[PDB]
């Protein structure tokens, strides 16, 4: 089905953000596992998987709309060097992701691609849940202290 | 069955206390969940549900006694700004609630409304159990320190 | 995640309508039960529980958006004196509620809070279902007569 | 298999009657559901389904006989404005349907299309059963009163 | 509940489209079955059933909004004479359907009938899925040859 | 029970046709199996068995009516030497069979042997189902090509 | 455990190859699904998953050896425009992958990193199995013809 050219550009921009997030979360997960913080490693693994699923749906929608999904261009991974930085890196990425999602939804609504809008809204719900998780973790570090916070994430 | 007018006023006063507690504990619960202190959130949710069940019984008794249950007047919520304050606000409310229950039981006894007394004794038992929980948490904070206490209430 | 201040105002306005509905429906339920109209009492109980669940989700959303959920202000309960009046009082409340829901969705859309919009849309679907129920009950009173209508709501 | 051209015309006439009945009974069903007369709505739904199944079998037979099933022409729906009228409308349609079934069977017998006759006979058995149901409902309205009759059809 | 007059007109237009599709898909299904292409026949039968379910929901929504669902007016069925034509006929119908759905969604959004919009969005998702299927089948005919394509659709 | 002599002659004529078909279909089945076309072989085996069952019922009816079932005279088998010809031979035999069935039914009707007619109508329904199958297979050979049609009938 | 710097460089080069393969196979998979070639799509999906699992093990090994896994640099994807090209693009990539694996194993052996060698050997066995699959599909295209080959990959 011949999609709107600018919808497809937006879907490819969101896809680009998801591909960054896949790799950043996967690397953060395996860093945390290497460090023995297995609960963080597993949670971050599931965040990466969830972004893989979003990327899949975007790829599928783009192809249906007769566009070319862009899996070649990979933007800048934000990799932290300790737990606090890694969480804040994930949050910085998520805040750019939701900004782009909102702009993509505006455009889909304007050209009446209501099915693309619905897909993007579901992804935005998932990204807002991730922002909640991240904000909560950074707040817990302040409330229980870093040493306790890390302790609570050793065992899965 | 036509009840004693002052009994009914007492029941509506206890009902008003329970209505404050429902909302205060529900809000405290959801604040704790938002902060990632999910064990406190869950426990405080169950406290709110328990007050809802008490309010239901009081409403049912007032209507049986041919009074009008007052669900319109809502007194002042005592909302804390951190875990310690929130627990102490709950305890302050409970000590007012138990005082009012004792005075209501006295009057039920005097006019021989023994069934209303038994209902209020059962509610009083639940409220004393809540006082026990609250005093215990405040003591644990002193014993284990706030950071550990909060750590212990992150996970259900 | 810092929400739009006027969105939060609207969410608190919706929450306030839900808090009225919780108490109005609960009281109506318990009145119908006291009168032996247990099918109406049970259905109205489930309507109250549904509004409790909506209020919960609104509280959770307001807190996520870093606002303060208002559980203190309780608007006017519309309590009926017989079955026809109680149903019409519920319907009057619901119509006010959907009006406020629609105006809140308009503003969510305008500021691109698409997740808040989706939550309100879901609540609106539940409120329209309640309107359907109420309009149907009122029409059935006219079709079968009040005595038959009440007969048919004695037993669960 | 090359069918008799006039058998096929008869089968298309019967199909045309079933297509009217499908839509008429489906609309009547959904009206009764909307009004809260859910027992009527469910029964009328099953009548519409039963007509759908007859139409399928007729379509299949026409194609086997190398005719063209006519799903394009839709005759006049007989829609009531209240329960008594809707039942009479169904009965009026059913009396027309059995008249046409009888004439189609006559012709099948004359040209020795005994298998089409057997199909039409089965449909006629179903349509007479619907007449029995309809005559019975109209008779019950007289015996129990319209208000009682409607009351008995509120709940499934 | 009193719905918007033009919303109801849009909903009747969509319903009118679904009524055409039900009959077109059902006939195409039974033609394919008659020809021994039973996998196409079965798939097309499920397409017709899906349209029936959409029509049901539209009728229910129109009646709730106090409109009259129009099951009398049946537009032009697009019937093919071979498999390629039948698939293209279905696709031509679906493209008219999605244009009308998008225009209906615009109007629901403008009068704030967000529940009707959500229903139409769900139907639109189903229609785009059908378009995907149709475009894919037409493409497969080119990639594998017509004879192979039909061979692969003989057996369910 | 003393049957009509000409009915019994008609029943023996139908029996004779069934006896031809048993052997023709059984040989065709075993030819197809020998050629590796096992799906045709299995389907044709089941056609032969069904004919065996009809012959059994005809034998039983003739004896009940105090006639002598003729199993001695075997008419001409129509044996094909390739798939398309075998199917055509089965179809040719079936078209002779249904012509005889219709004339037999006419006579049963005339002399009021309604039970014999019902038996013959059932047999006729089975033979028209075989005609449907055969016409469909011949149609498929044209639509998918002989080589594909055969390919699709190698395996069960 | 401090690893050999040149081993880690080899592991990151293999990881780079796996990352190209993840995205190339995933895009090819979803292209094939879009075209209705679901068997190819599912198989290619499983190939992508397998490369993801290899990349995971490489990331984990690099981190254990105190290196930095490179998920930032994504090499050139080889995307085909039809089935034949897509298979050949996969084969061209795999043949570069096995050349790099062999050179990395040589270096692991020389520096006595026998565990990294064993990992790479296991990955090589997987890549040789992928080469077998690809060479086999290309051979089948010649043996059965492209139309049949694609037909055989329509359905799962
Ligand atoms: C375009 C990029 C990618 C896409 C679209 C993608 C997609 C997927 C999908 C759809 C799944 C299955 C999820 C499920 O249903 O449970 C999955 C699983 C997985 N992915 Fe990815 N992925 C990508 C990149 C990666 C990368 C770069 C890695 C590792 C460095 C990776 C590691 C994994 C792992 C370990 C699994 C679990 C497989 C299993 O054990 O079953 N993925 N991926
Ligand atoms: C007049 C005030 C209220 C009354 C009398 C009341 C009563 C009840 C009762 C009897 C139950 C069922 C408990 C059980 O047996 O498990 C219940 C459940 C519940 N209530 Fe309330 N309630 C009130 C106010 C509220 C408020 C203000 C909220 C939230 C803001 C709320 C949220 C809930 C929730 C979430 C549930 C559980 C529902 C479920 O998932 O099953 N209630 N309430
Ligand atoms: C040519 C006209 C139609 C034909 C031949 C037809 C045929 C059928 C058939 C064969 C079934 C399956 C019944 C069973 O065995 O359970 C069915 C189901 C159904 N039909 Fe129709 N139908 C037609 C029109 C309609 C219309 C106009 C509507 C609604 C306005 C409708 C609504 C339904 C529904 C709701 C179902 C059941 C779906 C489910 O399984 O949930 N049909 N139809
Ligand atoms: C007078 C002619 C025949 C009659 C009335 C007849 C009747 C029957 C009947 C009633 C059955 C049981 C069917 C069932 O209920 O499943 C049967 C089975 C069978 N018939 Fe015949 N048959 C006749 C001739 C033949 C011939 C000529 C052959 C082969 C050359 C044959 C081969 C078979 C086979 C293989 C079975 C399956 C037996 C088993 O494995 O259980 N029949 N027949
Ligand atoms: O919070 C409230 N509790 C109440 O009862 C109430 C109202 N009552 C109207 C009379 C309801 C009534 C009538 C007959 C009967 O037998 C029992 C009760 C009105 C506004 C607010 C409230
Ligand atoms: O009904 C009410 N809703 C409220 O939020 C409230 C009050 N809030 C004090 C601050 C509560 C707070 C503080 C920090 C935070 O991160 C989130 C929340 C006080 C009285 C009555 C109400
Ligand atoms: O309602 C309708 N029934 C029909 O058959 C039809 C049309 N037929 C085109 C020929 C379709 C055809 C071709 C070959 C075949 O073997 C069987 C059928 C066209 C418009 C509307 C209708
Ligand atoms: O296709 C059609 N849809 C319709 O509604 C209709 C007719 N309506 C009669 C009024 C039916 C009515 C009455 C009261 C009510 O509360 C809701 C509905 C008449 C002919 C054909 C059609
Ligand atoms: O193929 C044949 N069918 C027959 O019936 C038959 C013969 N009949 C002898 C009498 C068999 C009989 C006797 C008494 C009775 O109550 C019923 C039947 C002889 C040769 C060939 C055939
Ligand atoms: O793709 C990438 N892989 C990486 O490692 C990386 C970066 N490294 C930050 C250091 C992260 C680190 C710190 C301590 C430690 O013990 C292990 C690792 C930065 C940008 C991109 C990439
Ligand atoms: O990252 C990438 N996404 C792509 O689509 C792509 C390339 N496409 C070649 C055409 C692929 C194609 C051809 C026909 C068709 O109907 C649909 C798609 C090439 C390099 C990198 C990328
Ligand atoms: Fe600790």
């Amino acid at each position: 089905m011949k999609g709107d050219k600018k919808v497809i550009q937006h879907l490819n921009k969101i896809l680009g953000n998801e591909l960054i997030a896949i790799n950043q979360y996967f690397l953060h997960s395996r860093m945390w596992n290497d460090w023995g913080l297995k609960r963080l490693g597993a949670h971050e693994y599931h965040e990466s998987i969830d972004e893989m699923k979003h990327a899949d749906k975007l790829i599928e929608r783009i192809l249906f709309l007769e566009g070319l999904p862009n899996l070649q261009d990979l933007g800048k991974l934000l990799i932290g060097e300790n737990t606090q930085e890694m969480l804040q890196c994930d949050l910085n990425l998520e805040l750019k992701a939701t900004k782009d999602l909102r702009e993509a939804i505006v455009h889909c609504e304007q050209v009446h691609d209501y099915v693309s809008r619905d897909l993007l809204k579901d992804i935005l719900e998932s990204e807002e849940e991730h922002i909640d998780y991240l904000e909560t973790q950074l707040g817990l570090i302040q409330k229980v202290g870093l040493e306790n916070y890390l302790q609570s994430h050793m065992h899965e």
